[PDB]
């Protein structure tokens, strides 16, 4: 969609995807409805796979760590 | 959430998570709330990485080859 993130991930490494408080309900639907979220394996190296993560600004992405 | 995939990745191979048309709105929203979406990478063989998704049953999974 809109916002973007690249970051490493080993074995056992997670993200949670989640919606945020602040906006409004109706318009992430719709968002999620015509720009989707886009997962992406870009390069793996290693024991590390790096994944993006394209998502619309309504959307918060997580590390699991936190 | 409630549904799970695994499926292997390989590099510049994606996924797209979509909402279901049939499955109404504030209760998709809801659950993207009570249950967000999980990503984990599982294990990484080689040029291979499997991706696991758990996400609730209003979400759709698609590989993005089709």
């Amino acid at each position: 969609a809109m916002g973007f993130l690249i970051l490493s991930r080993r074995e056992g490494e997670g993200i949670t995807l989640s919606l945020k408080a602040d906006y409004p309900a109706e318009e992430l639907i719709r968002q999620l409805r015509e720009g989707g979220i886009r997962i992406l394996v870009t390069d793996i190296i290693g024991n590390q796979a790096r994944v993006g993560i394209e998502a619309p600004r309504g959307v918060l992405i997580v590390r699991d760590e936190l």
